[PDB]
């Protein structure tokens, strides 16, 4: 109920679950740049159906050039920004999502692969970027998963947001991901929310720092059936939000959707009433994907504009769209 919003995604493709970045196979979702017309779907989904917010996924490695580190690579941030103006254009606040998987070329930061601080170093770069613009939305990283200590997680989650305040972007919200690809169903179980319970802003406080959850609605969570088969508010939503609530916490669900079939309209709905109804720990949903996918894909958003019409697809239209 505070944001509803889709992900734009292009400049992610190429990167693996193994933190592995083809930085070649980056595909911008913006006219120029050869891609689809983020912009303009953008602007259709604010106007016409009520959108809040846009997920900006992109690879480290796109950022830095192939560098884990955090010295930021001119060109592509120009290319990046490009998007993140067209969001704000918009009139929409937006979240810039490293999706990495925690991991750089198949090693996992802080525990394998680069250190703490060479990934604290990349959020200050892009924090000073922004920091004065309080519509960002700062995502920490997408989807962890198979991570051994979750602790130490938290800890490499921990400089992160360091940076990020350090570098003055101290308004801005900072979304926290757990284990189990950000499964928000095992985001208890499993230890996460526990251990990021303990990542406070440097003056002690929890503010602004809302944790990230992933759900799909198809049979394994994979989000790659077509096939909706649950809505997940027994077995996640409704023991998280116990759990946030009387923890005084927040979380907000940053990836979910499904097929443009007749099981989705119905769970998709279910599930997006219920967060509504649980608005006080809940700030909003996410559909998974919009930007340039293909017509088919199968859990495609994306709209199509016939001479300055936007057509939306079944799922938006009826379920993820804030109108009705």
């Amino acid at each position: 109920l505070q944001f509803a919003g889709v992900n734009i995604a292009g400049f992610d493709f190429g990167c693996g679950s193994d933190g592995t970045c083809n930085a070649s196979g980056a595909w911008p979702p913006l006219t120029q740049y050869y891609g689809a017309d983020g912009a303009g779907q953008m602007k259709h989904f604010v106007d016409d159906d009520g959108f809040n917010v846009f997920r900006l996924p992109v690879g480290w490695q796109f950022i830095t050039d192939g560098v884990a580190g955090g010295d930021i690579d001119e060109d592509n941030w120009a290319e990046y920004d490009a998007l993140v103006q067209a969001c704000l254009d918009a009139g929409a606040s937006c979240i810039v999502d490293v999706h990495n998987y925690a991991r750089f070329n198949g090693e996992i930061i802080g525990q394998g692969g680069p250190t703490n601080q060479d990934f604290a170093a990349l959020w200050s770069s892009i924090a000073a970027k922004y920091a004065d613009n309080d519509k960002i939305i700062f995502g920490v990283m997408n989807e962890p998963h198979d991570v051994p200590d979750i602790n130490l997680w938290a800890d490499s989650v921990q400089a992160a947001v360091t940076a990020i305040r350090q570098a003055g972007a101290t308004s801005q919200i900072i979304l926290l991901p757990g284990n189990n690809w950000t499964s928000a169903e095992t985001f208890v179980s499993n230890g996460s929310a526990d251990a990021l319970k303990k990542v406070t802003n440097p003056d002690g406080s929890v503010t602004n720092l809302i944790f990230d959850v992933h759900k799909y609605l198809d049979s394994d969570n994979s989000g790659t059936h077509e096939e909706c088969t649950t809505n997940n508010i027994d077995n996640a939503w409704a023991p998280l939000a116990e759990w946030l609530r009387c923890n005084g916490r927040q979380a907000f669900n940053t990836e979910t959707g499904g097929g443009n079939v007749a099981s989705c309209e119905t769970f998709m709905c279910q599930q997006v009433a219920y967060q509504n109804a649980n608005s006080d720990v809940f700030l909003g949903y996410v559909g998974w994907a919009a930007g340039n996918f293909y017509q088919g894909y199968v859990l495609g958003e994306v709209p199509t504009d016939t001479n300055g019409v936007w057509t939306d697809t079944a799922l938006v239209s009826a379920c993820l769209a804030p109108n009705a």
